[PDB]
RNA sequence: UUUUUUUUUUUUUUUUUUUUUUUUUUCUCCUCUUUUUUUUUUUU
C-alpha cells in the first residue's frame, strides 16, 4: 500500500474517474489529501480511485447528514443546541444549532409544542436540512421515525428509559414526563 | 309601490469589538553715601 501528497499523478481520465477528496486537470487525476490509496473495483471496471485518511479529527457537516447533539437551551418557537458527533466519529469541536418549531414531527403539522419535546441536557440525534442563515447557522431536523431524543437524563442524575412514543417515565420515583422518543 | 353588491390595522430578529492625567513659546533688565565691621562681662 502507498499514500498520498496533495498532488501527484495518478491515473488518466480512461483509466479510472475521480473520486472523494480529488481533483483533476489536463487529462490526469491529482491527488488532493495525505491519506490511502484506495481504488473502489465496484462492479463494472473503471475504479473510482480516491484517497481517504480514514482518521477523521474534524469534518464539515453537510446538506444531509446524520448528527448526535446536546440541547443547550430551549424557547417556545426554537431549541439552541450543540453539535457533538457527526454521525458516529466524535468531533473535536461543538458547532451550533436550532430546531425551528416544524421540524420536530415528520408532519410538519400545528400544535407540537417544544416545551415538552426538547428538554435541556437531552441527547438527540437528528438531521441537517441546509447550511442556514447568521442567526440560526445549521437549520437541524427531527422529521422521521428514526430521529429524536436517545438517551435522557432524570430530574435527580439517574439514567431514564423511553417508555412510550410520547412519555417516558422516572424507575425510581416513578415520574412522568413528555419526550420525543425515536425508535432504537 | 324603491330590490342586489362593493376584503383589511409592515413581514423580520438568537449582533463581534483587545484603552488611560496632560497636550503647544515671549527678550535683555544702574539696589544712593559716618565706617572699620561691633564682640569680655552679669542678671532669662
Amino acid at each position: 500500500v502507498r499514500y498520498c501528497i496533495p498532488g501527484e499523478r495518478l491515473c488518466n481520465l480512461e483509466e479510472g474517474s475521480p473520486g472523494s477528496g480529488t481533483y483533476t486537470r489536463h487529462g490526469y487525476i491529482f491527488s488532493s489529501l495525505a491519506g490511502c490509496l484506495m481504488k473502489s473495483s465496484e462492479n463494472g471496471a473503471l475504479p473510482v480511485v480516491s484517497v481517504v485518511r480514514e482518521t477523521e479529527s474534524q469534518l464539515l457537516p453537510d446538506v444531509g447528514a446524520i448528527v448526535t447533539c446536546k440541547v443547550s437551551s430551549i424557547n417556545s418557537r426554537f431549541a439552541k443546541v450543540h453539535i457533538l458527533y457527526v454521525g458516529s466519529m466524535p468531533l473535536k469541536n461543538s458547532f451550533r444549532g436550532t430546531i425551528r418549531k416544524e421540524d420536530v414531527r415528520a408532519t410538519e403539522k400545528d400544535k407540537v409544542e417544544i416545551y415538552k419535546s426538547f428538554r435541556p441536557g437531552d441527547i438527540v440525534l437528528a438531521k441537517v436540512i441546509s447550511l442556514g442563515d447568521a442567526q440560526s447557522n445549521y437549520l437541524l431536523t427531527t422529521a422521521e421515525n428514526e430521529l429524536g431524543v436517545v438517551v435522557a437524563h432524570s430530574e435527580s442524575g439517574i439514567q431514564m428509559v423511553p417508555i412510550s412514543w410520547c412519555e417516558m417515565q422516572c424507575p425510581k420515583t416513578h415520574t412522568k414526563e413528555f419526550r420525543k422518543v425515536a425508535r432504537v
